[PDB]
Order: C-alpha cells, then structure tokens, then sequence
C-alpha cells in the first residue's frame, strides 16, 4: 500500500483486512498483555507464585512481535488512520511485557538481531531529527519524521528504558554495539535538550522523561569517566583495542561523549544556578532536564557507590556520597523556594515525582530540619497550586 497509496487506488483491495487489523488486532494486543503482563514477565524469579510462568520461546516470540510492531509504526503515523496512538499504547505495554534476560541468555539469533536493529533504528532516527532541527528551522519528509519521533519514538523509548532500568535488565541486554547505539542516543537527547530551538521548547518535557529513563537504564557510568576502567561491563573493556579501532568509535572514554559534562562539573553548575535562583525562562534547560538527569543517575548508581558496599570499596565504578545527595536535594528544594513565588508552574509537579526516589533514599534524621523548611516554604503561599512534598 506504500506503492498503491499515491495511485488512484486509495481504496485498497485489502482495505477490509487493514480495517479488521486496526479495529481488532491492536486492541486485543493491548488487553491480553495488560491482563497477563505478569505472566510473561514471570520467569521463575518469584512473580506468579501460583505457577505456570511463560516459556522462554513464548518470551522470545513476544519480543519479536514487539520489534515488528515498532517496524510497522516506523514513519507511518500519518498512514495509520489516527490509530497511531493505539500502536503507541501497544508498544508501550509490550515493552513492559518484554523479558530481556531470558531472551539474551537463551534466544533466537534472528529475534536478537531484530531487537538490536530496532534499537539502532531508533538511534539513527533520533540522530536525523537532531541534524535537521539544527541545520534548518525551515519547515514534508523532515516534518513527518520529526512528528513521528515526538509522537511515538520518544514515549516508546522512554517506556522501554524505564522498564529495563526498574527490572535491571540493562547490564545484560545492552553489551555489544547496542551500547554504541545508545551512546549515540544519549548524545542525541542531551543535545536536543540543551538546544534553544523554539520548536523543541514545545516538546521539551517528553525529552526530559525519555532521557531520564535512559539515564536510569544505562549500565555504564557515563558522567564519571575518570574511573570507568573499574567497570567490567564497559564497552572499552569488553570490546578491547583491536575491535574498538575497528568500530567507528573515538577510542577515548572522555571523547565518546564530548558535549555532556562530568558529574562534578554539573554539580558546580547546579550549585551556581542554585545561588542564582533565576526565573524559569532564563535557563529552563538545566532545571527541567539535567536536574531529573542527575536525580535519576544518582538514584541508579547509589547502590554501586562505595559507601553502599564498604567491602570492596574504591574498586567501584563510580563514587556516590550521601553528602552529594544531600547537596543535590538542597539545590532542588532551595531553587524551588526561589522560584515558587514566581508564578509557579507544572515543571515542579514533574520535578517532585522525579525527585521522589532520592527523597526516599535520604535518611529521616536528614528529613528533619530539611523538609520542615520545605513545609514552611509551602505554607508561605496562602493558596499553593504546586504542592511540593
């Protein structure tokens, strides 16, 4: 129908078939997997204590169906009759239904390659969106791919990344060349977030959630590259020098992601922004994307921090300190105090739920003398739309 569509035959000989597909197949794919999402997830790992978990073959063919649905949705949001939302829902729920560990350790190579190519395809699509958005603001194929990205690709990548991160399937799902694709993805999302394009300002937040989920999912300490040598799943350690030079890779852990600053650096910019206390329109980029970015990253690497595992300390991938989390949360709370009087807004409703994990990991003796100030800064406003918790 791609070749039949520009012809007179807009009515297609299998229009009944496509109507049946859109009306029935997609909603049942939603409903069945929503009802039994735990069944496919269960792999004798203790979920589904009743018994009868999904087979490994069933899991792998579910994963293959996910990739095929992504292939279908790729750049066809307009071709689908406003049901692209339904396909987005299908992909989002299937992402939760996926089990990556089982299919990695035991899976069919064709499905493995389909899934790898899906991740790659998302990567070059996002890279193309960057390159066109940067080279030209002028408005069409590029508009179509931009809309495709913003509508489907970013939400589905966000959902998949959040799923993989909260099930901890990254460290075994993403090892070879899929790590490279996701380095491309991280550079892409970060550059898009820090872009000052009025066009990306509209869809800015969705980039925030997507890149935050990616930060939570990515299993290599990308902010701190000084001692990534301790990382055993590191692409540099696993791939080695011969293959690293063979692949189009900068061969330097610092050079693999130039634009993104280090964790320490972003801490000094975060604190100086904190003393600055500027209005939201002055620098929305940092405090709407990078703050969730750092929150997610520290929430992800805290347990890998040496203080979490005192034995085998200083051999850890990256150093996480309670002092650093308290400094960060202090930055949030006090910039929230500065900007709360200034017209408020929904970004702080978002930031509250992004910063929920760190305010959970923080100690309760640290909760006193810290949230009590947050309480009084709540009560300073007679009527407060933005209820910071």
């Amino acid at each position: 129908f791609d070749g039949g569509s520009r012809g007179k035959g807009e009515h297609f000989p299998y229009e009944q078939e496509i109507k049946f597909f859109a009306k029935v197949v997609l909603p049942l794919i939603d409903q069945y997997f929503k009802n039994h999402r735990l069944y496919f997830l269960s792999a004798a790992s203790r979920p589904l204590c009743s018994g009868g978990h999904a087979s490994n073959k069933e899991k792998e063919m579910v994963t293959s169906l996910f990739c095929k649905l992504g292939v279908l949705v790729r750049h066809r949001i307009s071709l689908f009759g406003n049901d692209a939302t339904s396909i987005v829902n299908c992909l989002h729920i299937l992402g939760q239904t996926l089990d990556a560990r089982t299919v990695m350790k035991t899976g069919l190579e064709s499905v493995k390659s389909a899934l790898r190519a899906f991740l790659d395809n998302a990567a070059e699509d996002l890279e193309k969106t960057m390159e066109n958005l940067k080279q030209g603001q002028f408005t069409k194929g590029v508009t179509q791919i931009i809309n495709y990205t913003t509508v489907a690709l970013l939400p589905m990548l966000s959902s998949l990344f959040e799923h993989i991160g909260q099930h901890q399937f990254g460290e075994d799902l993403i090892l070879e060349d899929v790590q490279v694709s996701c380095y491309r993805i991280l550079t892409s999302l970060y550059a898009l977030g820090t872009s000052k394009s009025i066009y990306v300002e509209r869809q800015r937040s969705a980039l925030g959630e997507c890149l935050a989920a990616f930060a939570g999912a990515f299993p290599v300490a990308f902010l701190e590259t000084h001692l990534d040598k301790h990382n055993i799943y590191s692409i540099y350690n696993t791939k080695s020098s011969r293959e690293r030079a063979a692949l189009s890779l900068p061969t330097n852990v610092e050079d693999v992601c130039p634009n993104i600053p280090s964790l320490e650096k972003l801490m000094e910019e975060i604190v100086e922004l904190a003393e600055s206390g500027i209005r939201y329109t002055q620098m929305p980029h940092v405090m709407e994307v990078i703050l969730p970015m750092l929150c997610s990253y520290m929430s992800r690497w805290w347990e890998h921090g040496p203080e979490n595992n005192p034995e085998r300390a200083e051999m850890c991938c990256t150093a996480l300190n309670s002092e650093h989390m308290n400094t960060l949360l202090g930055n949030i709370l006090k910039i929230i105090y500065n900007n709360l009087g200034i017209d408020e807004g929904a970004w702080m409703k978002r930031l509250a739920v992004f910063s929920q994990p760190i305010i959970n990991k923080v100690k309760p003796q640290l909760l006193k003398t810290h949230f009590l100030p947050l309480m009084e800064k709540l009560k300073k406003k007679a009527a407060t739309v933005v209820s910071e918790e």
